[PDB]
C-alpha cells in the first residue's frame, strides 16, 4: 500500500547526459550511440537571445567549435545538424551505454519522469506531466536545458521530451526529441504566455481509484451521472472534457474496483461541488491530476523494468 | 524555478539490485562488493512468520540453500551471516557496478530516496521521510522487502533504509542496513502498531522558504514570536517542537530571504491558526513536512552528483 509521485529508474538515462559548450553557453545533451543531442540555442550568444537566426548562426559554426564533455572525457564533434529546435552532434564514439530506446512526442495529460541535470551531471528525478497547455510544472534552474523527460516500458526508454526554456508564470517549455516544441513555442527571448490550463479530468480520475485501490472510500456516493451531465460540470471548474475515449482507458480501474466510470464522475462531480471538507485523499488536499490511468495500474500492481 | 518532491538519480543503486531466493521466499538484495545484504525473514517459511527464531532457522541452512540472482546471472553463495534483522551473503563475485558509498542510520525527520524493487528489478524511484514515530509512508508491495532508501552526496551513496513490512495502517518500517530496525518494530507477524506521528516542524519551515524563494510570499506577516511561545502553539497542532538546533540549521535559509526564522515561525503560526483559507504553497494544499532545509538548498540552488 502507500501512493507516492513516483518516477522511473533513471540510470538508463543517467548514462546518456553529456556536457554540450559552444562559446560562452554550456548545457546538457543526450548522448545516443554515436549523436548528442541538444536544444539548438546553445549556438546563441547573449546578445543574439532576442530574436536569433538560427541557420545563419550554425552555418557560421564548425565541428571543432562544439565541446561534448562526457564525464572526463572530451568526445570529438565529426558532425552536426539542425532538426527543429535541436542540434545533433554526430561525434566519433558511440555511447557504450546507450539503453534501447525509441523517441516518442507524447499527447497532453500524459506524464514521465524528467532528470534535472546541470553541465551534463544528473542532480534529481521527479515526475512530471504534459500540461493540456502543453508546459510542464518542473524544477529547473540555470542550466538545466537539455535535461530530457522519459517513460520506461521493459527495458526500453521512449524519450518524450527535451527541456528549452522557463516561462515567466515559472513553468517549462521544451521540445521533443525530435525538436518541436510542445505547444505554440518558440526558442526565442520574447514575450510568450502560457495560455490557460486545465485540470486533467481522466488523470484525476484515475487518481481517485488508486485511493479506493488502496482502501479510501469516503468521497464515494450513490448516484451516478450522464457523460454529458458531467461534462457541464467539469466545465464549470475548468477540468477538462471527459471523453468515451477517457472512460475506455478507465475500464481496467473500474473492473478492479467494481466502480462505474460514470459512478465515480458522479464522485467527482460532489468533489467538485462541495469541496472535500477538511478531508485528503492519498495524503492530498487537492484533486490531483499528474497520475495516468496507466500509472495507477503499475504503482497499485508493481510492474518492474529490466 | 518550481518546486518537486525530486529523488536523488538511482542508477548508482540500480546497478546493486538482486533477487534473493531461499526456499519458497524471494526478495531483493543489495550487492556490494562481495556481499549481498538482504532482510533476514528470506530464511522464514509461511507457518515460521508468527514468531520466529532466527538463529534456530539460519543454523538450519547452507551456502548453497540461498539463490541469488543479479540480472540472469546466478551469484554462488559462499559464506552467510546475520546482523541484527539483515542477513549477510558472501558471494564469489565482487559487483563491479558497486558505487562508493556509505551505511548510515538517519533521525527521524530526515528525508531519503527509496528504489522499490520487485525480484531484483527496479519500478520506480520516489522520496520518503523517517517520520518521527519512525515509519515511513512509501509505496510497497508484495515482493518489495529489500528495496533500499538512500542518499547521494557528490559521488557517494549513502544507504539510510531496507524496507521489511507494511504495518496495518499501510505505513512502513525497516532498519539500517546493519539492520537495526527504525522505531520499536521487530521482523515477527503479530500486533504492532506505529505510535502517533507528528509533523516535522523544521522542514515546514524550510518549505516556507522554499516558497519565498520561488517568489510566494502571501503567507507571512508583520508579526514575530519567541520560540517558547511557538512551541506553546506548535504542541497544539502536533508538531514535534522546533529546538534552537533547528533555528541554527535554518539560518543559511534565513539569511538568503532576509525573514528570521523567528519570523517565519510566526508565519507558520498564523497558518496553524487560520488554515490557508482556499490558498496554496507550492502547489499544495496542505503544509509539506518530508523536505529538509538541505533538500531545499540543493533544488533552489541546484547541487549536482558525480
Amino acid at each position: 500500500s502507500g501512493f507516492r509521485k513516483m518516477a522511473f529508474p533513471s540510470g538508463k538515462v543517467e548514462g546518456c547526459m553529456v556536457q554540450v559548450t559552444c562559446g560562452t553557453t554550456t548545457l546538457n545533451g543526450l548522448w545516443l550511440d554515436d549523436v548528442v543531442y541538444c536544444p539548438r540555442h546553445v549556438i546563441c550568444t547573449s546578445e543574439d537571445m532576442l530574436n536569433p537566426n538560427y541557420e545563419d548562426l550554425l552555418i557560421r559554426k564548425s565541428n571543432h567549435n562544439f565541446l561534448v564533455q562526457a564525464g572526463n572525457v572530451q568526445l570529438r564533434v565529426i558532425g552536426h545538424s539542425m532538426q527543429n529546435c535541436v542540434l545533433k552532434l554526430k561525434v566519433d564514439t558511440a555511447n557504450p551505454k546507450t539503453p534501447k530506446y525509441k523517441f516518442v512526442r507524447i499527447q497532453p495529460g500524459q506524464t514521465f519522469s524528467v532528470l534535472a541535470c546541470y553541465n551534463g551531471s544528473p542532480s534529481g528525478v521527479y515526475q512530471c506531466a504534459m500540461r493540456p497547455n502543453f508546459t510542464i510544472k518542473g524544477s529547473f534552474l540555470n542550466g538545466s536545458c537539455g535535461s530530457v523527460g522519459f517513460n520506461i516500458d521493459y527495458d526500453c526508454v521512449s524519450f518524450c521530451y527535451m527541456h528549452h526554456m522557463e516561462l515567466p508564470t515559472g513553468v517549462h517549455a521544451g521540445t521533443d526529441l525530435e525538436g518541436n516544441f510542445y505547444g505554440p513555442f518558440v526558442d526565442r527571448q520574447t514575450a510568450q504566455a502560457a495560455g490557460t490550463d486545465t485540470t486533467i479530468t481522466v488523470n484525476v480520475l484515475a487518481w481517485l481509484y488508486a485511493a479506493v485501490i488502496n482502501g479510501d472510500r469516503w468521497f464515494l456516493n450513490r448516484f451516478t451521472t450522464t457523460l454529458n451531465d458531467f461534462n457541464l460540470v467539469a466545465m464549470k471548474y475548468n477540468y477538462e472534457p471527459l471523453t468515451q475515449d477517457h472512460v475506455d482507458i478507465l475500464g481496467p480501474l473500474s473492473a478492479q474496483t467494481g466502480i462505474a466510470v460514470l459512478d465515480m464522475c458522479a464522485s467527482l462531480k460532489e468533489l467538485l461541488q462541495n469541496g472535500m471538507n477538511g478531508r485528503t485523499i492519498l495524503g492530498s488536499a487537492l484533486l490531483e491530476d499528474e497520475f495516468t490511468p496507466f500509472d495507477v495500474v503499475r504503482q497499485c500492481s508493481g510492474v518492474t523494468f529490466q
